């Protein structure tokens, strides 16, 4: 019914005044059940993580009690589906598999990866005390769980020597952007805190801003990683490969980027971008550009970042700069808003932009262009705000989808839930004359 | 006015309670403008490749924006010259010729090696993609350039089948320690992903070491060899001969070490000891004693590793294991401190220590004895920082006479740039 | 109790559709203590040499210590047995004589020939330090044991003007599949490094390889056959005889197979087919293709290659070229799977198979027909790994019987042993129609 995204180039224009464009569809149409949400308003439906493979997807989201940042999870959903035709406008969701992840309380994160007939769910679990009680804060090693139709859930513990990490971390967050299936192994971005023993020079590109000339930026840029205390240690991000997946002996590999090369870590994604490989990592401090990057075989030293910076993240932000310049300061930014790659080079790629307004939110949906150009429409003008999205596409009815999983509530008062739409993705070949 | 080495041997002794030891000289001579420096501020000077020969001597650098490690290379400089007596103290450079090479955004890395009145520069090149950029961490085969005095320099492209290699190399880099001619053919070492399918069980000696698990060291030792990334490879060591050297079709062959008999892949040199061969890796993982190795035709399987452990290499770490035991763990070591052999079986050789303080550096220059005993003398106390050191001997003024060239900083807020000195090597019979 | 194999032919068939062929067994019946073996973890038992004679077996095998492919020789052990009729279901083994090879830390390899209640082993060694130590790599002539039931083992020292190469030889190991006694001869296989100062155009056949066009693949054939040094000489097989083997004086001869009618050198064995003589050469280099060949007269010049392609040895090697087209590269093949000739033209002979499956193999028993078709049965379900075999048929029961000597692990933790099973040869007449 679906296929993985075939990247299309002008089969035409080739011609004087023409210009290849891509650009959303006009609508948005929902995908609904694409996983189970409850009414009661006392429940807060947080942190997804969408993945879709060859057919199937994978979705999770965490269930919390009243507070969506650091209410106690309830329960970590997880569902395996299928993408399939309805009869409906666009694509629909078809859940096939529904599933609680045990022991919520230990958790710190997961994420999904979606492959072949075949799903992967990866999380970090906290230390217990004696009583069953998490220790907040700590890191324990992880599980993995794959799905897979009319197989029970398959359960592994890594633990002891079945991780090894570049380096020391006190807490580790898989990145619930997820990540995705390589042959014989999974990839996944994590963040956290590292303990650190070197002097480091942060990451720190700006604009214009007052004062450059001393050192007082870098040390801006430089505290922005680090963490408070007596110990002072570094949130930085990773990448996770998940070795002999099949084996059933899987092994968990980490390596680490320097500050040197990112800002403070973060919630991070990985992508299969044809034959290379990609990662997004969202704004968690005062840079807000979008913080993408291009890699052919997964590695620090091989990740290339793109220069453009839509989407600028906008909301939840205690930052105080502008958009213009992004002056470094201490702030957070605990928003989410990926992109999906249309093209090899991703020089094309659609993503939805959420700008504030009146306590709430205006979103849209759009379609970046080789030159810089962004197509954008309006989208959920009925919807009171939409805080995230993560975006992804595949061919389907001979075109390119793409599904968009955002949280946000319908109107203010309701508690925070997570809703589906789709679209298409529009090539043409318009000439312009002025 | 020059002569290779003559690893010279007690002329008397041979007496009870009477020991032979080598020791530095006393002085540490500067040898100006061995190759020519910018004052740029914004540039680095790094990875220098030094090799002596019978009377000319090879010099490369990379000058780089800003970053030592990663910056872009601007240039890649190469200079032949002739040590020379230019009546100080100690023995200085004459530059011949100063030479770039060409397109060096294209470069992995070089390295010299030294003849009789002739030089030899390989280069190991990454793809270029249809922009003409290049791609980072790739392979697209190498150039050989042929330096002489009073001679064009003379390129030779080897790609295709001009370059067969014992394992599947993703990248590749030369060693920056340089290497040698023997007869018709060149020796250097170089290092990169190779790509690998069988099970290892990588080198991993160390010393008392109490991991909880127990298990955890020859795992740790398997990952440190292994690669992240999308296909399973090693970063492996690896000889290379080029041959037909004089037939202007020179070929390129790899031999490799396999990781249960090598740490992770570093920056090597070749070295010509009398009738046989040496090498230097440097240390690139959680190892970081001096590796090197003896052999007498230039095979894996003939090398023989010396058992000494100094220099141990203390800078430019993120490891945090213990001198004493060097207990294995995930960390990087980007330094590079060689050493010179001083006799046949190199029971005797000279090198540099670098140990690190309040972030700069305090070094010393050494001399091994064959019992154990180390000869050492503190040198550039006032230079702020030393990080790397590369040495190469030989006769002049019927002495033994070593030129050390280091990369460091004079005062901290200086960018970093390449010094050469001397010094001498005394012999006595201490009782 | 059992003879020399009696290659059998139709008596019947000569009919429309009727073709005559030759099968294994269903059954792979063990054939416990063929030789001794140890249960101490720290030795690997490694480079099995078996050969049967009229009634008399010879074995021989290296226990050393860790590892099985540069661990220091702690012994190398002879057995001279019968092939006897204890009562079960397949042919047993009667150990008559253990014996250890004096000094193993000098050998470099030994190898086995059984004859008519009399057997050989051939060991080339190499040159000792004045400590005792060996020097590696080197060579320094041969020992000759003769081994009798009942009687002691007969040494005989063959150095200088005992031996004869055709080629200046630096290293000489005896091919582990062994050799045969032939009157008052014995006839061995053996290769090594010799020097050479001539050109040479190796032997380069090949499928279909892109970039043929210009040579150069005929440049890594040269380079495959050669040695990386401040030396370069080639690795090369050649035939041994051992003249006079009754005087109580052998001496030792060597025709080398050029590099134009040879690959890299490899572990050979000898063996007598009828009134002919046949040589199988294991892979040790790019091309993994049977490599047997047929000669009236052990020569290198009457030596005929079968242009059969099977066994493919897919086990033990670095290479990465296809099975279809076996395209040269610079690569090393360390495995062992030779055949055993069913008729006179080893048109028809049996074999045994090995796959690589998840750092285990799978292994089926093999009987390949003149008209191309192979009958084979999978066996050793339960053994984690199966890398070599060795197989020498015979009379048992008015029926042809082989035994298989094979290297492997039983489970995946367990230090490699040798294992011994036997099967039979079924004749069938079966009648197809288009």
């Amino acid at each position: 019914t679906i296929k993985p995204v075939e990247y299309y180039k002008p089969d035409g224009c080739n011609k004087t005044n023409d210009h290849f464009t891509m650009q959303p569809g006009v609508n948005f149409y929902t995908v609904p059940n694409l996983g189970p949400s409850s009414s009661s308003a006392d429940e807060c439906y947080t942190n997804p993580s969408f993945s879709i493979g060859s057919s199937i997807y994978m979705f999770s989201q965490e269930i919390r009690k009243t507070d969506c940042t650091t209410g106690e999870i309830l329960s970590i959903q997880i569902v395996l589906g299928r993408i399939v035709d309805k009869g409906q406008q666009g694509p629909q969701a078809s859940p096939l598999l529904v599933w609680s992840v045990p022991n919520p309380k230990i958790i710190n994160s997961c994420a999904v990866a979606a492959g072949d007939e075949t799903g992967w769910v990866l999380c970090s679990v906290t230390l217990t005390a004696a009583s069953g009680e998490p220790i907040p804060h700590m890191f324990d090693g992880f599980w993995l769980y794959k799905f897979e139709p009319d197989t029970e859930v398959v359960a592994y513990r890594i633990t002891g020597f079945a991780y090894l990490l570049d380096k020391v971390y006190d807490s580790v967050f898989i990145g619930k952007g997820g990540g995705i299936q390589r042959g014989n192994d999974l990839y996944f971005q994590m963040f956290g805190l590292s303990r650190n023993r070197q002097s480091i020079k942060a990451l720190c590109e700006h604009g214009s801003c007052l004062g450059t000339g001393g050192g007082g930026y870098q040390v801006l840029c430089d505290r922005a990683v680090m963490s408070f205390g007596s110990e002072e240690s570094l949130i930085s991000n990773a990448y996770l490969k998940v070795n002999d997946v099949a084996s059933g002996k899987p092994t968990i590999i980490s390596q680490t980027f320097p500050p040197s090369d990112s800002y403070k870590g973060s919630n991070g994604r990985i992508y299969t971008i044809g034959e290379r490989y990609g990662i997004y990592l969202a704004p968690s401090s005062w840079n807000r550009y979008l913080r993408f990057g291009l890699t052919p075989d997964i590695s620090v030293r091989s990740t290339t970042w793109l220069k453009e910076k839509d989407p600028i993240m906008k909301v939840l932000t205690t930052c105080t700069n502008t958009d213009k310049d992004m002056c470094p300061e201490i702030c957070n930014t605990r928003g989410y808003q990926d992109i999906f790659p249309l093209s090899e080079d991703s020089s094309f790629y659609t993503y939805i932009g959420i700008t504030p307004s009146n306590e709430g939110t205006k979103s849209f949906v759009a379609v970046k262009d080789d030159a810089g150009h962004v197509a954008s429409i309006t989208i959920l003008p009925n919807y009171y705000s939409i805080t995230s999205a993560t975006i992804s596409c595949f061919m389907y009815k001979e075109e390119i989808w793409c599904i968009a999983v955002t949280e946000g509530r319908k109107q203010k008062e309701n508690p925070q839930r997570i809703y589906a739409h789709s679209y298409r993705v529009q090539k043409m070949c318009f000439n312009i004359k002025p």
